[PDB]
């Protein structure tokens, strides 16, 4: 009874927020937020907050893995990565007046030994969890059916897959016969993925998530930020109303909702209950100034606020 | 060898990660290839600089955290040997995104120092006292140490015997400039010169050598003061040297100033006499300046840019 979350391209994110950014110019910040993450870091900091059962793998390599370790640790968060030869990464957020300016390595190349002895490292771990939640870019020096090989384990193994990425990554996957069971584009990465102008509409939503692209897919989940969101589960489309609140930094947001997913997935939670628990930690994050961090104070007030109905 | 050797201090040093983007999309996703991280701070340029022209060269300071063992590695890797006193507290980051001609810098204000690192700090630079002649010391003081704590090191120099070039700027310096521990060689560029005094920056020679005889600059046996292109005016004792520079063709400057500190030193180091310290200072800062790269010279240009200067007693 565990989730394994699954980060290929970890990250050292640092968040930077000033009062105005001055190009060509110095600018000074105080204390500094470095956390645990890439998606799938934050993602798993999220469930940790939670509580539900949860153990971090991916590749790390590096004093910045060493500190993602050590970051993890601290939290009491397990984790059992496979070692690489190259250096984890950072990313970079600045934020100011309201702008939200990133900066995101491409990170270390993964040679032929790492990644063939990872895919066994993950046939280990596959028996054990019963949910595996995976996140974002592949890293350089996979080949590109990579995460199509590591659905296809899932599957044979009946382990549901969460699946966070977009574009190209998951174009990929979207075309091989191994299925993920729940996706989360945005309605501008779905629109994006059928190379079509993007349409807010209801009925150009459902001929969105029913197109060939996404057969065999339990469940698609697209994000419409603060406006709420839409879903297909199964044959059932719903839509998702949120209240407005006061956004502190929206970033990793999309990770917390990846969180309430799988934690629903893995407690058998119903339709309504799933996307509820989704969009609030959801929310939860971007009311903080922190990335993947959620105040659980909070959470049956919103989770009160949000309506599933279309 | 078992004292000739130079002790360059970096009490805030940085990982500094650099970023060449094409632009620089604001309110967007910017991805970059090619990133480059690098060991930081001042002093550490100055230790490069003292390394390429082939001076025996510690470099110390604090370092802590999985950071700290980021810059250890880099001076491995560059066979630079480091006594660095170990914090707790972890090293900072400094970012600089170059993008569309512009260098634009995030500076994190980095670890607080306590005060069994401040005080255990103190009596290991007292052992590493035994076996330099010189002392060179960058940058500005981390948080978490007293006001005074440049000039504590200084008074035990002093005590020593050691020379030390100091190179740092505005409160930090005149903290320094109030005290009665002094250090032997200032650098501040004209600039610096006057807001340091509250005057208007007067480019007049008889100007310059008031400017550098006031009784803040007491005691201090060199005065070094850039004028950028120009060159450099500058005291020894109660002697007056302007020093003239060639045109040349400036790729970035950045770093410049480590470069002459490198020079002043190694000058110091071997009693070089005023010209030829004052040629060597300026012709490295000159390499820099000729160079993409920071803190970084082409020795295969020095002599031909070297024999150009002139120093003139004026
Ligand atoms: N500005 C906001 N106001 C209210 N809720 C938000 C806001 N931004 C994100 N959320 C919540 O987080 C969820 C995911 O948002 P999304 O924009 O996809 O994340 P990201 O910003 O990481 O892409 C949304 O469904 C919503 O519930």
């Amino acid at each position: 009874h565990m989730i394994l979350t699954l980060t290929l391209n970890p990250s050292v994110d640092i968040s930077y927020p000033l009062t105005a950014l001055k190009l060509d110019d110095v600018n000074r910040v105080q204390e500094v937020s470095k956390t645990a993450g890439g998606k799938g870091l934050n993602v798993t900091r999220v469930l940790a907050q939670v509580g539900e059962p949860v153990l971090a793998s991916g590749f790390i390599g590096g004093e910045l893995g060493q500190f993602i370790a050590k970051k993890l640790d601290h939290a009491d968060i397990k984790h059992a990565f496979y070692n690489i030869k190259g250096e984890t990464r950072n990313c970079i957020a600045i934020l100011h007046e309201g702008q939200q300016t990133e900066i995101l390595e491409q990170g270390p190349e993964i040679d032929n030994q790492e990644a063939a002895g990872f895919i066994k490292h993950f046939e280990q771990l596959l028996e054990k969890v019963e949910a595996v939640a995976i996140s974002g870019s592949l890293p350089k020096g996979l080949n590109q059916d990579y995460y199509a090989q590591i659905i296809e384990r899932c599957q044979n193994k009946g382990v549901p897959v969460i699946l966070d990425c977009s574009g190209a990554t998951l174009q990929t996957v979207l075309e091989n016969p191994y299925k993920p069971t729940v996706i989360k584009p945005n309605i501008s990465e779905l629109y994006q993925l059928l190379n079509q102008p993007l349409d807010e509409s209801l009925e150009s939503l459902k001929q969105a998530v029913s197109q060939p692209l996404f057969e065999g897919i339990e469940w698609i989940i697209v994000s419409l930020g603060a406006q709420g969101a839409f879903a297909k589960h199964n044959h059932t489309f719903y839509r998702v109303n949120i209240p407005t609140i006061s956004v502190l930094n929206p970033v990793g947001s999309g990770d917390s909702t990846v969180a309430g997913i799988t934690s629903a997935i893995l407690n058998h939670e119903n339709d309504h209950d799933l996307l509820k628990k989704a969009n609030t930690l959801g929310m939860l994050n971007a009311q903080e100034a922190q990335t993947g961090y959620v105040n659980l104070n909070n959470y049956d007030d919103l989770f009160n606020q949000i309506e599933v109905l279309v």
